[PDB]
């Protein structure tokens, strides 16, 4: 209810104080992270990273009623979402499904249990390569900005961890390349 309410139960969450205040500036937002915080278990302990990602679904949910939002927030607690990316699609799925909304139909549609690995990643970007070879071979080095967007929007890489797509890109571009030269002088 009252700011004093809400600022007690979002620092004993952890939430810093500097974070609180801005917190409880929207109104809305704060009373939707009040509700969703009551909807986990009593003894369950908050750290940077869930107290971020429910901010990040109260945020989304802005004041509004959820039918169905202990889904996403279950997720989150347990680790199951452990984006923003996925807190975003469990939103957009729970909020579509309204009161149909199961655990096992938003974990299938938010990217639950996807683990691309390393070797996914590579494999995504050696197929890329291949398909765009002779645009890459003509342009070199200066198209690696250009690979890297084409790569972060593959559909097969939504869920991928983003900061694997550049040191695999160099150095697949390096095998068909081979080193800067002073073709690639800028």
């Amino acid at each position: 209810s009252s700011v004093e309410e809400l600022t007690q139960l979002f620092s004993q969450v952890g939430f810093e104080d500097k974070k609180v205040k801005e917190i409880v500036k929207n109104k809305k937002v704060s009373d939707s992270l009040y509700k969703l915080i009551k909807e986990t278990p009593s003894d369950y302990q908050w750290n940077k990273s869930t107290r971020a990602l429910v901010h990040n679904l109260a945020s989304f949910v802005k004041g509004t009623d959820l039918p169905k939002s202990e889904l996403i927030v279950n997720g989150i607690i347990n680790g199951d979402l452990k984006t923003s990316l996925q807190v975003d699609a469990a939103f957009k799925y729970v909020k579509a499904n309204g009161e149909a909304s199961t655990k096992m139909g938003m974990n299938e549609n938010s990217g639950v249990g996807i683990e691309i690995t390393e070797d996914q990643v590579r494999n995504y970007v050696m197929q890329y390569i291949q398909e765009n070879k002779e645009r890459i071979l003509t342009e070199r080095y200066k198209l690696v900005p250009g690979i890297f967007a084409d790569v972060k929007n593959l559909k097969e890489l939504k869920w991928a961890d983003p900061r694997s797509f550049k040191p695999i890109i160099d150095q697949e571009v390096l095998k068909l390349l081979g080193p800067k030269d002073e073709r690639d002088l800028i």
